[PDB]
């Protein structure tokens, strides 16, 4: 595709043609869209976030990481979709055009692209990172599972065979250590999002813990509407609520290290499927998922800019 | 340098510098070594291959082509000292003087000199070649996905804005050309050999097709001794396979057009480093680099010399 | 015949008077018609497939091989007759005209040539491939129990001398490599329809396993409303239903890998004449058969371009 209206977002793609994708939407919004290189992986690849702002000054920002886990290959094609949109609807829809005036998005299409070549080339089903550490043969690290809140906890394996496995210790890996990098120096996120696939869930803070969050109230209820707000598309059903009451204990998690940071409106999306497919998500169902989850990501973001 | 004697082949060279070498090599080995320019860059730089010879008539050939892709420093950096050690070693090894008794070595240190030039004086990491097309304010092009062995084709970009960009259509860029004039002209190859850098791999035909080559278990054997020659001096581990199933679909591939002309040894190198440094692999690491892959490389000879 | 127009589609030709066809078509209908080598048998002849296409990349395509069992004579018979079909009917009949605008059609007439030759020139019933095993004094391979869909288990012999010896391992034979790559490289199949002979059945996915498809429903109405079709030329009765409730356990089948490989409308027919000639069905039938089975076909290929 030489131009984002040619790129087929109704096919699964490579780390390649995603890479590329950023580039030519880039120069297609200049005043709107940068590319910004926030590390490289374990096996050297740049790690890119794409920014979308429309001017000032480290403006309050929404953070919104995809294919963190290589197989949820619904989340990188979402993230393609999420891009396109933002340059779509900027000055088109009142709603998003009011966020972007006021606020800037940061987003990690392949949080984990050392997994991604993975599971084109060796392994459609591989999750973890491809970091090879001490005296163990296997390979790779639990990357939603490396965060520094709650790291090591119940929730996560220590051993490196384990598709749970948590790593050495908190941010060991560098696809994780770089975003925490990014975010702190960055110092004014308002939201952070992390998207998963499969389980159709929308979850909120903590994971490694049963203590209840000090905003239970209206991130429930944020949930709660951005839930409503995805189902309005498609009928498409999600549960919602803390990590740990809805799924399980989980340890070392993304969303429970960004609340911590100070971060208020951080919640995890699991996308598509109850289990049909699951992480084969056949490509048909891409945009629509995609569109709905916009729905939801939205409403999240409306709540950040009016508080 | 006034000698290939005083040559520094512990750090990284520039064109200018690279070229003088060959000739201080040609003026010190007149019986063995001659500089052939077989074409001219886009940006008119000349080609230049170093041919070592005993004599003959056209005898069995062995092609090796080096820095296609000008960020892979570490490539031209070995070819360099490739070029001195097969001056040192002819007569003295009882090997490579049989290797070389009975066939010609064609070696080309710098396959790409327009992005080697821009790699020193404008962009460090740059790939593709110097080629301005007419549609597009775009440059360059990936020279090892223009060559006609499944040009076009999955594996490869259509844009010319692309890192990967194919090119307009099969051996458009003149460095490629070049080459196929010059192997298709000779006719006598036995081995056609692409040196690349970073993710430490040895590769054989088809990276544009799943089809297994006819030789797919004599290539394999022959990988199989070469990485264990290169990892017997300093333990440096290689995998090795076809391009597609260790890697990825790639079309346009210098040793799958190779391998499609009748030359049954077609063999790609992926040097040194598995992300620490990358493309930008400090030059303490040039000679042992260069030391132990020389050691497969011979391997790969000897299979061809003695079949 | 110098023509396709006075070829004589009423009795059994040779491999060498089927290659001819195939050219003779071409010539006319250069357009329309391609012949593409895919591959080289086991004793080196060329391996055929005719492309019919209006234009288009990589356009949605419906594979159709026949002969893969060499003494099944009506089938190599009845693909000659549909390769002519096409170029007749595209531009005059609407439905097949409106197929091949937005689909190509790649026919594959011998897909066992070794063993069709030896059905002329030594043993009329032969049916496996003619590859020699190292350590055997029979020779050949079952070409339909050689692919990787349950290779190896309860549906197929062990034994080289076995007339459903399976071969060493999933894709052996070349024969049936050379369909699995074309197949996988081509990677936009919507449909695959194997054409074997005798017993008067169409049947879809899985001789293998019990283990229901998931899209049991759609294929066995589409199959009603093949053999519906069918039927109503000549009143042929066909039976369908998938292949193990319909005929036996039988594995390394071809539909089983292609259904595998995420092709939807994936069946195999199994021809004309219950039992009364068998193999040796009469050459007055070939037209017939021919004309019935074409209509069934054009059945599914008419679901396939709809969904
Ligand atoms: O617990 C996990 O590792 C995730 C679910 C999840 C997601 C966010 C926070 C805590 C747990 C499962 C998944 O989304 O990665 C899907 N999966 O590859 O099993
Ligand atoms: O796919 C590529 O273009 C190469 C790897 C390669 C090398 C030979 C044949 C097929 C692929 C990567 C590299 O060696 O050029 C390093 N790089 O990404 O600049
Ligand atoms: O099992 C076989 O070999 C086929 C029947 C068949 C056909 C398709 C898939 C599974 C079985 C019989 C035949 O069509 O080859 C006729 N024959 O016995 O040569
Ligand atoms: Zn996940
Ligand atoms: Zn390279
Ligand atoms: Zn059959």
């Amino acid at each position: 595709a030489r131009s984002t209206n040619t790129f087929n977002y109704a096919t699964y793609h490579t780390l390649d043609e995603i890479y590329d994708f950023m580039d030519l939407l880039v120069a297609e919004h200049p005043q709107l869209v940068s590319k910004l290189q926030i590390g490289r992986s374990y096996e050297g690849r740049p790690i890119y976030v794409l920014k979308f702002s429309t001017g000032g000054s480290n403006r309050p920002a929404i953070w919104i990481d995809l294919g963190i886990h290589s197989r949820e290959w619904i989340t990188q094609a979402t993230g393609v979709w999420f891009a396109k949109k933002f340059t779509e609807d900027y000055g088109q829809d009142p709603s998003f055009t009011a966020i972007l005036d006021s606020m800037d998005i940061f987003l990690e299409i392949v949080t984990n692209p050392d997994g991604f070549a993975f599971t084109h080339s060796q392994n459609r089903l591989w999750r973890k990172t491809r970091s090879v550490t001490s005296s163990s043969l296997c390979v790779g690290v639990d990357a939603n599972r490396n965060w520094d809140a709650g790291f090591g906890k119940a929730g996560a394996s220590s051993s490196p065979c384990s598709e749970t496995y948590h790593g050495k210790y908190a941010n060991s890996e560098v696809e994780v250590k770089s975003i925490v990098d990014f975010v702190k120096d960055h110092g004014n996120f308002k939201a952070f999002l992390s998207i998963h696939s499969y389980s159709q869930l929308l979850l909120y803070p903590y994971g490694y813990t049963t203590q209840s969050i000090p905003d239970k109230t209206e991130l429930n209820q944020v949930a709660k509407s951005a839930v409503e707000a995805l189902k309005s598309l498609y009928g498409t059903s999600y549960k919602y609520g803390s990590i740990i009451t809805t799924i399980y204990q989980a340890s070392g998690g993304s969303i429970d290290w960004s609340y911590n940071q100070g971060i208020k409106y951080s919640f995890t999306f699991e996308l598509r499927d109850t289990g049909r497919y699951g992480f084969l998500l056949p490509a048909s169902q891409i945009i629509p998922t995609a569109q709905e989850t916009w729905l939801g990501v939205l409403t999240i973001m409306e709540h950040t800019v009016n508080n």
